[PDB]
């Protein structure tokens, strides 16, 4: 009466784990890669504008 | 015993699955924990500057 219950718990632990791995393996680079590109285009906009604010200071003196 | 042999192999993959499941999530929560504040205060940094750049040029012209 006990041989049936270990087989249904056997297939349940594998299908529940299998949907959990590839859900996590997808989102780790999905969040990281779109965050590292959006700082790179803003930083060259930043230091080029920080060079532009001193230009109005040297031209006025 | 052969019936306990079929039980223990896929659980060994599942115990290897759960440790890799928690490994991916705890590194992706800590990187988002400080970086979303990084994009907010630079927005005040840029707009507080470019609002002045629109204001410094009209009296310099």
């Amino acid at each position: 009466e006990e041989e049936m219950r270990k087989l249904e718990e056997l297939v349940a632990t594998t299908q529940a784990a299998l949907e959990k791995e590839e859900k996590a393996r997808k989102e780790v680079e999905a969040l990281n890669a779109k965050l590292i590109q959006e700082k790179t285009d803003l930083l060259r906009n930043l230091e080029g504008e920080k060079g532009s604010i001193s230009s109005i200071q040297e031209k006025a003196a």
